[PDB]
């Protein structure tokens, strides 16, 4: 295994947005080309393991953890959203949860100050939303999924999101119901996993709505806000209500929150020192 090895992504000019956004209301439009400077990004979600390496050094501990909850899915235990006492990355639905089972699933109930703290322990960063979004779309131009148009292409599943009536009953059709191993499904064109669907994944920015059409050169977002972007969306979303495994689509949350379908991945401008 090597959960966090790094892979080069390409400088290059790309359309970040859309003018055929799906949900107006985050903020998806307008379309705009922005370029990117070659740098890396971890192929893979951080896992429970990495996680714990990080861990182990430093005797992190989480905003969950000291807050005393987080916010589990009801269906594996919005209305179907609770602050679950004891929920936090080790025990992810609850105290009587555990991660021993699940070491390379990706970490969850993580800040944004603790995804953070993780990659710059790590010698990284976390990305940008256009570093993010760029990435995500794997070298092809105006797509609305990292392969391509189809969800399912060749009648494949591609990612890990929900199948069946949200948020009753999640049929597993396409193999996981709650989280997936961080290198589960096709890598992307660029050699990223899980880029959409599995776990949310926080970016450094800012998170603002509004927009300009002007063309820009490693964009960081606002300088000011009081939520952080986070994207690509999860294990949980659906066409019908929430449709968010798109590399366009976009989402917030505050820094200090975290949930049991949010984790994260880091950048680095050069590689780090390893093993
Ligand atoms: C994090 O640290 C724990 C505690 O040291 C590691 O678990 C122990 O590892 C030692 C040495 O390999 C084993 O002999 C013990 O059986 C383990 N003890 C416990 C409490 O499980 C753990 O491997 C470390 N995690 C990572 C990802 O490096
Ligand atoms: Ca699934
Ligand atoms: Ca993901």
């Amino acid at each position: 295994l090597a959960h966090s090895k790094m892979v080069p992504i390409p400088a290059g000019v790309f359309t970040m947005g859309t003018d055929d956004p799906q949900i107006k209301q985050d903020g998806e439009a307008p379309a705009r080309r922005v370029t990117i400077d070659a740098f890396y990004m971890d192929a893979y979600e951080v896992s429970n393991t990495e996680f714990e390496k990080f861990v182990n050094s430093t005797g992190y501990l989480t905003e969950a953890e000291k807050f005393g909850d987080s916010f589990v899915f009801e269906g594996m235990l919005a209305p179907w959203w609770l602050p679950v006492k004891g929920a936090n990355w080790r025990h992810p639905e609850g105290p009587d949860s555990t991660i021993l089972h699940r070491p390379d699933h990706p970490v969850l109930h993580v800040s944004w100050n603790d995804a953070v703290a993780y990659c710059t322990w790590a010698g990284k960063r976390l990305p940008t939303e256009a570093e993010w979004e760029y990435s995500c779309r794997g070298g092809l131009h105006n797509r609305l999924f990292p392969w391509g148009n189809k969800l399912q292409p060749k009648g494949q599943h591609y990612a890990n999101i929900w199948q069946g009536e949200f948020p009753v009953t999640n049929t597993g059709e396409d193999g996981f119901q709650g989280t997936a191993p961080v290198d589960a499904f096709p890598p992307n064109g660029y050699g990223l996993y899980n880029i959409v669907g599995n776990a949310w994944e926080w970016t450094s920015d800012w998170w603002t709505v509004h927009h300009s059409v002007e063309e820009t050169l490693n964009p960081k977002g606002p300088p000011s806000g009081k939520d952080r972007v986070k994207k690509g969306g999860s294990y949980m979303c659906h066409r019908s209500y929430c449709y968010r495994y798109r590399c366009a689509a976009r989402s917030q949350n505050t820094p200090d929150s975290s949930a049991s379908n949010l984790g994260f991945r880091c950048a680095a401008d050069r590689l780090p020192t390893m093993d």
